[PDB]
């Protein structure tokens, strides 16, 4: 089997991407944030504290003939921005782009933190990291991909995120029309539960390539590109007036700037992020200070190849017995 679904930016800055997912019988369609950095499929629901729901579409298990309470199971998760959610668990039928999994753990939120409530466009998350990170207790649950894998034509999914435009998540096949040139594959460590790999270096604008190993994760659920302070300083030094602002929480730059591109290495291959992708607009409405899309990972504990990086590539998440990651230009 295969599946193919369109993923769409939630706003004009590509702050996140949503993908329609069918849950239950008859189908209840929710728009979920596909997140290769976590491993829980959770949704706003009829159980979510009413004051914490503001415009989201909710899953109502009592209206699904295939829903079953997973008795005794609870979940609780927190993300890198300090946001969080928790609740109980149902099993139900879940379909993405025509690919159906029966018996998928659908984690129903009883509570969500403020930044989820305030995001009216995101109805929940669909985790695509390794199932070892799943938070369900006392019986850990499998991701949608893990459950689908054996049925897929090939044990892979691909992320093709757009810049200010829709893109695609495919399951079970590689669309050879969706990228240019060849795909370069690189090794993955699953030791921390992530799609963790080592970039071979970087360049800023038209500058020379610096060969240096940068360990990080391919994370569709993180908006920005978070890299070591040395790398990030070298980038922003090429933008007149750019500075790190403690008050804003990262590098800002004059909105009048033309940002240079940023290149990262994948083996001997190179992915170029255009300068436009690095612009996250005014820090507050009407400001002439703009927020940068490349930020320091210092104090995060890990480097993160988030959407800013991934949307410059066609990315293969190869879930074979020994997982790997592939990147192509597009």
């Amino acid at each position: 089997s295969t599946g193919s679904a369109t993923t769409t930016p939630i706003d004009s800055l590509d702050d996140a991407y949503i993908t329609p997912v069918q849950i239950g019988t008859p189908a209840q369609t929710l728009n979920l944030d596909f997140d290769t950095g976590s491993s829980d499929l959770w949704v706003f629901s009829s159980e979510t504290t009413a004051s914490e729901v503001d415009g989201q579409t909710i899953y109502t298990p009592s209206k699904s003939t295939t829903a079953k309470l997973l008795s005794g199971a609870t979940w609780s998760i927190s993300y890198g921005d300090g946001s969080s959610s928790s609740g109980d668990v149902y099993t139900d039928t879940v379909s993405v782009g025509g690919l159906t999994v029966t018996g998928q753990a659908v984690e129903s939120a009883k509570k969500v933190s403020s930044s989820f409530t305030e995001d009216s466009t995101i109805d929940g998350l669909l985790g695509l990291a390794f199932s070892t990170l799943n938070t369900v207790s006392p019986t850990q649950q499998k991701t949608f991909f893990d459950n689908a894998k054996a049925s897929l034509d090939s044990p892979v999914f691909t992320a093709d995120l757009g810049y200010h435009a829709p893109g695609t998540y495919n399951f079970g096949f590689i669309d050879t029309t969706a990228y240019t040139g060849s795909i370069t594959y690189t090794a993955v460590s699953t030791k921390q539960g992530f799609w963790e790999w080592t970039s071979t270096g970087y360049a800023v604008g038209s500058g020379t390539f610096k060969s240096t190993s940068i360990d990080g994760i391919a994370d569709t659920g993180t908006t920005l590109l978070y890299l070591p302070a040395t790398v990030v300083s070298a980038y922003w030094a090429q933008v007149s007036g750019a500075k790190s602002s403690s008050s804003v929480g990262g590098y800002v730059f004059p909105c009048s700037a033309t940002l240079p591109s940023f290149t990262f290495g994948v083996g001997s291959a190179r992915i170029v992020i255009p300068g436009d992708y690095i612009d996250f607009g005014p820090i507050s409405t009407g400001s002439s200070s703009c927020f940068g899309g490349i930020q320091s990972s210092a104090g995060i504990g890990i480097n993160i190849f988030g959407d800013v990086a991934l949307k410059a590539a066609f990315v293969v998440f190869n879930g074979a017995t020994t997982p790997t990651l592939g990147f192509a230009s597009k």
